[PDB]
């Protein structure tokens, strides 16, 4: 038993990296297409206008999806697609799209998995502020609100902001994603705020609109790892993983500033005495709107880094070993991470655990036969599944695990260069073709993990 009967096996994708269609069907422009706009920006200057089109070939992406029998799929709606100007009217072509596409899943028995806001946010309320605007709060609302009412009947899971550490710490505290900007602590924390609380909004208005609905949120961050096993190495990884940092450094990547507020009800302790010249305005009524009750948490996972302190306390980073496993990214390639992540954040929220996002970049090519052999996506996945089967079998409270991604998509400054789906994507002919690991996951799905080589 490396997992439960009722684990749930998937793939993911978002709006903007697939669908294409950019400026078709009344879908508005939104604060990365715009981003893509700065020459110089993406590499080799790549948008996400076509993308894989996946808005005109949504049916074979299903077909695909069941050839690997895949039973659910994460996928992220474009909010500018339903509301081109994020507020007011309704673009009924793009209604009619998340519909086609939900009616396909459901008709091939694929359980679908919804992202409210996976970084497309709608040009016009950026030209308002973004998030810097505590109208934010509202605008995230009405558009879950609309959701909720038109897609709850047949959706069973909702997630509101996929990963915010890059949202809010890339796009506006390093200038390293949309819309590119490193605003002021004030400015940060202020955006941090609205998204936590449009956050809390959204949940209390989806509990009323789709109340037959499982609400949760999937946010990121490098996984603190222990040197050792030895409960005084433990505590300084767990203490690290849910630290508050400097404001010299890049501290919004930090678990603790989005998910103790909306789990334990109030940012730590750290939060207030640190960051005390740039605090935001926050009242009781924020925090209780931030912390409504979660059905599911989630995390997308990656890698990991180990961690330990000196004789003064201070953190150690030691080096990784000279030709360390790593991906097509240069990312490390750290399996443990699937174990003390989960660990870290089922010990501190005790909610349904998901990892929605895991996986890899492979220089990955059509090779002579046709065909795209992965083998590292294959050791990479089956090492990570292990660990976290470990923490499965230890009695954490996981659900299930998302494959990123499906297909081979924009990965955002890094275009197309970079490719992480288990199906290949020739973005010329728009051809797909299944990579080896594509197969190999739908063995794993129909033994529940029971295939996966040891040691």
């Amino acid at each position: 038993m490396k997992f439960n009967e009722n684990f749930v096996w998937g793939v993911a994708t978002s709006s903007y990296q697939i669908e294409g269609a950019y400026n078709e069907d009344g879908r508005g422009k939104d604060i990365w297409g715009d981003y893509c706009s700065i020459p110089g920006i993406i590499f080799d200057n790549h948008n996400g206008d076509k993308a894989c089109e996946h808005y005109y070939r949504y049916k074979e992406d299903v077909a695909i999806m069941k050839e690997m029998g895949i039973k659910a799929y994460r996928f992220s709606i474009a909010w500018a697609r339903i509301f081109p100007e994020g507020i007011g009217k309704i673009n009924q072509k793009g209604v009619d799209f998340y519909h086609n596409l939900i009616d396909e899943l459901i008709k091939n028995d694929i359980v679908p998995y919804v992202t409210l806001f996976h970084w497309d946010l709608p040009l016009e309320l950026a030209e308002k502020g973004g998030w810097l605007n505590d109208d934010s709060v509202e605008w995230f609302k009405d558009y879950a609100e609309f959701f909720g009412k038109e897609y709850g009947h047949k959706i069973k899971y909702i997630m509101t902001f996929n990963e915010p550490q890059c949202t809010i710490g890339l796009g506006l505290q390093q200038g390293i994603h949309a819309p590119g900007v490193k605003l002021s602590p004030k400015a940060v924390l202020k955006s941090t705020h609205n998204l936590l609380k449009a956050h809390g909004a959204a949940v209390k208005v989806l509990r009323k609109v789709a109340p037959n609905t499982q609400l949760g949120i999937n946010p990121t961050c490098g996984v603190a790892l222990p040197i050792s096993e030895n409960k005084k190495d433990i505590e300084i990884a767990r203490k690290r993983y849910f630290d508050i940092l400097d404001l010299n450094d890049a501290y919004v990547w930090s678990v603790s500033l989005f998910l103790d507020p909306i789990v334990l009800g109030d940012y730590p302790t750290k939060y207030y005495e640190l960051y005390k010249e740039h605090l935001p305005k926050i009242t009781q009524e924020d925090l209780k709107l931030i912390s409504q009750p979660l059905d599911f948490l989630a995390q997308n996972i990656y890698n990991g880094y180990r961690v330990s302190e000196d004789e003064n306390g201070n953190y150690v980073y030691p080096k990784r070993k000279a030709g360390y496993d790593h991906t097509d990214m240069g990312w490390p390639i750290t399996p443990s991470a699937l174990y003390w992540g989960p660990r870290f954040i089922c010990e501190r929220y005790n909610l349904p655990f998901y990892i929605t996002e895991n996986g890899l970049a492979c220089h990955d090519v059509v090779s002579l036969d046709n065909k795209v052999h992965d083998p590292n996506r294959i050791d990479f996945l089956n090492k990570y599944l292990l660990d976290y089967s470990r923490a499965s079998c230890e009695g954490y409270d996981i659900r299930g695990y998302f494959q990123w991604s499906l297909m081979d998509n924009f990965e955002w400054r890094e275009g197309y260069s970079k490719r992480f789906g288990m199906v290949y994507v020739d973005f010329e002919t728009q051809k797909r073709t299944i990579k080896d690991s594509g197969y190999w996951y739908k063995k794993v799905i129909e033994e529940n993990g029971e295939n996966l080589l040891e040691h």
